[PDB]
This record gives structure tokens, C-alpha cells and sequence, in this order.
């Protein structure tokens, strides 16, 4: 069947794997534990199609940049995560956008600009900035919630489709 290779990336404690793990297992993990690199794959039906999703979750630590050219490397689309609570997170964007683009040769890459945490009401990065910035890469911008699965489909399923549409 169809496989995507989608890689979830983003600065530290953005929820990156908190969105990983509720689109896979229906669940909220609110424990300290980062990442240093882990894959999941499970089967999924989107509109009609039986495909493979295999997601590829990233450190946000920066002691594995090498370790990063490499996954950046195969990926077909990326999850660029940040949290609207961390204004340095968002500001570290640019950065994973640069090196992706860098790393796959290419100016264009199927991508999504995720802002999340949006469950709690200390906010401190306008969602207004966050789309102008998603529509100057020319990318979707979708706010979600790990602890309350708002959004959480949607990001995932939406990045499949652009690269369908790639
Ligand atoms: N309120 C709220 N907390 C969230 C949300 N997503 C993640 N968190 C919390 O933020 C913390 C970090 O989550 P985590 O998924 O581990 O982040 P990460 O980006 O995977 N970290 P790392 O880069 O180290 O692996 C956890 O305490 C988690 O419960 C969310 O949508 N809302
Ligand atoms: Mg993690």
C-alpha cells in the first residue's frame, strides 16, 4: 500500500509527541519524557485510501543535528511544530524550515505550520502571526490540541494531502 514518511519536527516541549501519540494511541501523556527518536506506523483509511503512515518523531534537542539531516532526508512531508505559549518556538521556525529545505534541495517541500497547546489561555503568539508566516512559505496553518485532540486529524491528514497533491 501507499506509505507516507512524515516527520514531525520543532523546538523542544512543543508537544510534538504529545500530537504523535494521541493521533495513535487516543491519548493525552502528560509525563516528562523527551524524545530522542522513535517511529510509529500504523494503517489508516483517508478519503478512501488505505495507506501506511509512518511517522518519524524528532528531539527537539539540539545535541542531534546530525541525526537530523538524515530523517529530514526522507521525509515526505514535515509537521512544524510550535506552541503558542513559547514565542521562541515560534521564532525557531524559520530555522527547521531552512534546514529542511536545505537538506531535500528544494524550495518547495510538503509541509504544515502547527501551533499548538491552543487549549490554554495564555497566549503570547497571535494566531494572526502565525498564518501571515505559514502564507509566506505558501503552507497551511492549523492551531491544535494534544490534550483535547482539536486539530490533531487535521494537521496529519491535511499534510498527507499535500504531498498527494506534490
Ligand atoms: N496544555 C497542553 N499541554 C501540552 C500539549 N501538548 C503537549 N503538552 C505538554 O507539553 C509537555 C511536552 O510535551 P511533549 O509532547 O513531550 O513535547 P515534545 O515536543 O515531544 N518534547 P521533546 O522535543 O523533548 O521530545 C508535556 O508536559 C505535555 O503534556 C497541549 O496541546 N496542551
Ligand atoms: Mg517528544
Amino acid at each position: 500500500m501507499t506509505e507516507y514518511k512524515l516527520v514531525v519536527v520543532g523546538a523542544g516541549g512543543v508537544g510534538k509527541s504529545a500530537l504523535t501519540i494521541q493521533l495513535i494511541q487516543n491519548h493525552f501523556v502528560d509525563e516528562y519524557d523527551p524524545t530522542i527518536e522513535d517511529s510509529y506506523r500504523k494503517q489508516v483509511v483517508i478519503d478512501g485510501e488505505t495507506c501506511l503512515l509512518d511517522i518519524l518523531d524528532t528531539a527537539g534537542q539540539e545535541e542531534y543535528s546530525a541525526m537530523r539531516d538524515q530523517y529530514m532526508r526522507t521525509g515526505e512531508g514535515f509537521l512544524c511544530v510550535f506552541a503558542i505559549n513559547n514565542t521562541k518556538s515560534f521564532e525557531d521556525i524559520h530555522q527547521y524550515r531552512e534546514q529542511i529545505k536545505r537538506v531535500k534541495d528544494s524550495d518547495d517541500v510538503p509541509m504544515v505550520l502547527v501551533g499548538n497547546k491552543c487549549d490554554l489561555a495564555a497566549r503570547t503568539v497571535e494566531s494572526r502571526q502565525a498564518q501571515d508566516l505559514a502564507r509566506s512559505y505558501g503552507i497551511p496553518y492549523i492551531e491544535t490540541s494534544a490534550k483535547t485532540r482539536q486539530g490533531v486529524e487535521d494537521a496529519f491528514y491535511t499534510l498527507v494531502r499535500e504531498i498527494r497533491q506534490h
